[PDB]
This record gives structure tokens, sequence and C-alpha cells, in this order.
């Protein structure tokens, strides 16, 4: 019934397309083609509603385009992903939120942030400053891994709840 359109964003190699493919195929890929941005579709039941989840799978380049401002400027929901082993990522996480921004000219833009790869040992950037960075923008932070699939269906549903309370706001 509800349409959801949901945007995923993050730096190459955090794990967008393996969350993804978890969510909608339930399975981890060792190896995606870094290159496919392309969207996805899933009928899902969230507190008790049929939600159609449409799920933008950023990848290409690192180039502008006046498609990809469409393509947020579609979206509702932004998940902000990054690697907890990958500190470069976490950085890059302001930028990805200010290209959002400055799209749909509003601070007021549905997004969670995502911490992946919660599975790995090799942690360089504490749970503490991605609550820390969270709570500054105002977003929910989930640590999710696409290996155990732990954290994942609570990343996109939250990220639901959130454009359902942007609706009502
Ligand atoms: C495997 C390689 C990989 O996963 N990539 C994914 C992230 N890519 C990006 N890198 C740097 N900045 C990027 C900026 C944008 C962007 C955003 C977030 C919002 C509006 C926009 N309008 N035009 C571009 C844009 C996007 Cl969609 C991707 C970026 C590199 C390849
Ligand atoms: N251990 C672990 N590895 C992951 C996880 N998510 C993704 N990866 C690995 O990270 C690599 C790149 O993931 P990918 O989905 O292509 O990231 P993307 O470029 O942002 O789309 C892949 O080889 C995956 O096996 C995770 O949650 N845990
Ligand atoms: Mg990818």
């Amino acid at each position: 019934s509800t349409e959801y359109k949901l945007v995923v964003v993050g730096a190459c190699g955090v794990g967008k397309s393996a969350l993804t493919i978890q969510l909608i195929q339930n399975h981890f890929v060792d190896e995606y083609d870094p290159t496919i941005e392309d969207s996805y579709r899933k009928q899902v039941v969230i507190d008790g509603e049929t939600s159609l989840l449409d799920i933008l799978d950023t990848a290409g380049q690192e180039e502008y385009s006046a498609m990809r401002d469409q393509y947020m400027r579609t979206g509702e929901g932004f998940l902000l992903v990054f690697a907890i082993n990958n500190t470069k990522s976490f950085e890059d996480i302001h930028h990805y939120r200010e290209q959002i921004k400055r799209v749909k000219d509003s601070e007021d833009v549905p997004m969670v942030l995502v911490g992946n790869k919660s599975d790995l040992p090799s942690r360089t950037v504490d749970t503490k400053q991605a609550q820390d960075l969270a709570r500054s923008y105002g977003i929910p932070f989930i640590e999710t891994s696409a290996k155990t699939r732990q954290g994942v269906d609570d990343a996109f549903y939250t990220l639901v709840r959130e454009i359902r309370k942007h609706k009502e706001k």
C-alpha cells in the first residue's frame, strides 16, 4: 500500500549493497559490483501496516549529477552508512548529509546513521562518537551487520518510522 522511497548513501565498501541485498533477499554477498546504482522493491509489514519499500542503492563514481539530485529529491529517507572499521567513511558522513540537505533545501530530512560491519573486531570508530554525531544531527544511530543480519531490519524500519513522523510534522 504505502510506498516509501529510501536512498542508501555512504562511502565505497561500507556495505550499502550488502545491507540492501540482505534486507531484500536474506543473504550476505561477499562481493557485489561496486558500479551498480539501481533501486530495489520489497513489500513488508511495519508496525502493522503494509509498506512498499523502494530502496535506491547508490554507487557509481564520485561525480555530481543533476540526475542524482533528482534521486535525492525523490527520496523520502536516507541511510547514512559508514563502516566501523573505516574512519574515512565515518568522516564522509558529513559530506553525504550536506549533499542531501543541498538538494531538499531543508535541515529537517528523515535520516538514520548506520554503523555497518559490526561483526568485525577491527573497530576504529567508537560507538560513543557515532552516538555523539547522531545526537548532533538529531537522528537515530543503529549498529548493523550485513553478514549476521544484526540490526538490518531495525535500520530500515527506523527510517520508515522517521518518515512517518516527518509526514505528521
Ligand atoms: C563503490 C563506489 C561507491 O559506492 N560509491 C558511492 C558513493 N559515491 C559518492 N562519492 C562521493 N560523493 C558522492 C555524492 C553523492 C550525491 C549525494 C549523496 C547527494 C546528491 C548528489 N548529487 N550528485 C551526487 C550526489 C552520491 Cl549519490 C555519491 C557519492 C562514490 C561511489
Ligand atoms: N564483515 C562484514 N563485511 C561486510 C558487511 N557488509 C559488507 N561487507 C563487505 O564489504 C564489501 C563491500 O560491500 P558492498 O556491499 O559492495 O559495499 P558498497 O560499495 O557500499 O555497496 C563486501 O566484500 C562485503 O563482503 C558486514 O556487515 N560485515
Ligand atoms: Mg554497492
